[PDB]
């Protein structure tokens, strides 16, 4: 896998973020995360879905660098947004996220899952701690 950098233009919500990446402007979906939501023509905000996008607007917007890192699979889904793991200041926000209990490791898709083990490593210890989701 390969980091490569790309520049904050706006934080959507806890798993979307909007990137200028190659000199293109391109909405972000987190792979492997699944935070409640704030807006959604489904049931509106969950309990957690204001904490998640937050935590993600805070983290992307305090960062000096931006790296996103694609899987080995598809790199856009069918709305069209790029599917990667985002890194701010060399930290992995999808992580960040379950490791808060901010998020659930979701939507595996294979082969989109080189990180897989690793989240549901952080997953089992924010469930062990009853953070948020988990509380
Ligand atoms: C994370 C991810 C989502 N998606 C699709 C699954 C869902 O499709 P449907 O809308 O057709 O059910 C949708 C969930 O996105 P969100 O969780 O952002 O709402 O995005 C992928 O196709 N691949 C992915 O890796």
């Amino acid at each position: 896998l390969h980091k490569e950098p790309a520049t904050l233009i706006k934080a959507i919500d806890g798993e979307t973020v909007k990137l200028m990446y190659k000199g293109q402007p391109m909405t972000f979906r987190l792979l492997l995360v699944d935070t409640p939501e704030t807006k959604h023509p489904k049931k509106g905000v969950e309990k957690y879905g204001p904490e998640a996008s937050a935590f993600t607007k805070k983290m992307v917007e305090n960062a000096k660098k931006i790296e996103v890192e694609f899987d080995k699979g598809q790199r856009t889904d069918k709305y069209g947004r790029g599917l990667a793991y985002i890194y701010a200041d060399g930290k992995m926000v999808n992580e960040a996220l379950v490791r808060q209990g901010l998020a659930k490791v979701a939507y595996v898709y294979k082969p989109n899952n080189t990180h897989e083990q690793h989240l549901r490593k952080s997953e089992a210890q924010a469930k062990k701690e009853k953070l948020n989701i988990w509380s």
